[PDB]
């Protein structure tokens, strides 16, 4: 070249690398946010399953102790 | 420097800021997503345990109901 300052060429060099890095970082953000929002729903489902399981175990244990009393 | 260089400098300042914002957002998002990985792993363990304890409970309650049936109650 010759029509551009060396200083202008150096700025443009950093602009190449900066634009590549910014596009890549934006893609990584988009992918991470989706995955993190899918994990929100999985957590919520497992939490409700856990609450049901807890309800069942607590009822079981009452029944076990109650039946041991009735039949001994 | 020229007004051409000045324009490039303005674009550089703009993109550098945007890259730093985006990188920080990514850092936060990855940390959140990682903490949820551990949560999901922990919950999966808990439900495996619940499955065993429910099975053991089923066998005990059945034995008991049968013994109460033979005794008569």
């Amino acid at each position: 070249l010759a029509e551009r300052t060396t200083y202008s060429l150096n700025l443009e060099h950093e602009l190449i690398t900066l634009r590549k890095e910014l596009e890549e970082t934006k893609e990584a953000l988009k992918k991470s946010v989706e995955e993190s929002s899918n994990k929100d729903e999985i957590v919520s489902a497992l939490h409700e399953d856990q609450q049901e399981s807890t309800r069942m175990l607590a009822s079981n244990e009452q029944v076990i102790n109650s039946l041991k009393q009735k039949c001994r």
